[PDB]
């Protein structure tokens, strides 16, 4: 007999069992893996399931995290090119794909990241229907309209990462000309993830003080305090990073794992995450783009109106007249 028989008597008969809060990761590039460990490292799910087309280094990573084991409270970690591994999980965090070199826009890569999409999508749906996925491959804002139209999936089920980054970057540099903790300012960056992005100077505030009402000029070109290059900084992040380490992780791994903790611990907690907004600040198109919305474990519950002001809304609409330009021209 196997010491496994002569040490471990059972009392409950065997039995095949589901997992209660998996997640799979697609793509164990820089992203996928910064998602992965921070989700680990929270303790968010039962089950991690990887998947990449190279097969190799899909494997290590999966041996790599096994091997931290000890450190962690997931009691299964698998990978395999074969989405049979991502059955029965709760989310899917999309990260596949190519990413911006130097300089080069988010847009630019809508061609090659659509294919990707084509085959990935309906592999997830086909062995978890039931599934939220979070899509994070950019450019984000329409690989999440892409992922709604090829996986048949309700609104509420389909969430680009969208502007949680954009609006951490934002409450970081405002902090850092504040002198206190990023949780402290609030303030919210909307639209496109990307060179259109919207800073909603309405919003803007440290303990419900509005620096906009402080400030009437904040945001324009006739600044004291010169807010415009704060959310110029946010715009340019991307880029500048990229230029420094070739691509970015850390904090998109950390935002990716803020919005699965907000959706598995069903808190109905507030993010800017990319959705469907048309019939909102007059938008007419099926568009989607980044609003303050709730989420908890159906995935995106709500969107928040707001009160924006007519730059904001002009603003806004300008991101999604860009962001249709190039949706529009989509086959399948
Ligand atoms: N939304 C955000 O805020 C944000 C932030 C940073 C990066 N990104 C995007 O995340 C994506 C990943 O960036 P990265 O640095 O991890 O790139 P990377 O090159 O390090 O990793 C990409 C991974 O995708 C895998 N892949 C390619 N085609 C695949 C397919 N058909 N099926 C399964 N896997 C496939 C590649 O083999 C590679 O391992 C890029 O599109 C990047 O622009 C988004």
């Amino acid at each position: 007999a196997t010491l496994k028989e002569k040490l471990i008597a059972p009392v409950a008969e065997e039995e095949t069992t589901i997992p209660n809060n998996k997640i799979t990761v697609v793509g164990v590039g820089q992203v996928g893996m910064a998602c992965a460990i921070s989700i680990l490292g929270k303790s968010l799910t039962d089950e991690l399931a990887l998947v990449d087309v190279l097969e190799d280094k899909l494997k290590g990573e999966m041996m790599d995290l096994q091997h931290g084991s000890l450190f962690l409270q997931t009691p299964k970690i698998v990978a395999d090119k074969d989405y049979s591994v991502t059955a029965n999980s709760k989310i899917v965090v999309v990260t596949a794909g190519v990413r911006q070199q130097e300089g080069e826009s988010r847009l630019n890569l809508v061609q090659r990241n659509v294919n990707v999409f084509k085959f990935i999508i309906p592999q997830i749906v086909k062995y978890s229907p039931d599934c939220i996925i979070i899509v994070v491959s950019n450019p984000v804002d329409i690989l999440t309209y892409v992922t709604w139209k090829l996986s048949g999936l309700p609104k509420h089920r389909v969430i680009g990462s969208g502007c949680n980054l954009d609006s951490a970057r934002f409450r970081y540099l405002m902090a850092e000309k504040l002198g206190v903790h990023p949780s402290s300012c609030h303030g919210w960056i909307l639209g496109e993830h990307g060179d259109s992005s919207v800073a909603v100077w309405s919003g803007v505030n440290v303990a419900g003080v509005s620096l906009q009402e402080l400030n009437p000029e904040m945001g324009t070109d006739n600044d004291s305090e010169n807010w415009k290059e704060v959310h110029k900084m946010v715009v340019e992040s991307a880029y500048e990073v990229i230029k420094l380490k070739g691509y970015t992780n850390w904090a998109i791994g950390l935002s990716v794992a803020d919005l699965i903790e907000s959706m598995l611990k069903n808190l109905s907690r507030i993010h800017p995450v990319s959705t469907m907004v048309q019939g909102m600040y007059g938008i007419e198109n099926e568009v989607f783009l980044s609003l303050p919305c709730v989420l908890n474990a159906r995935g995106l519950t709500s969107v928040i109106n707001q009160k924006l002001k007519d730059d904001e809304v002009a603003q806004l609409k300008n991101s999604a007249d860009t962001l249709w330009g190039i949706q529009k021209d989509l086959k399948d």
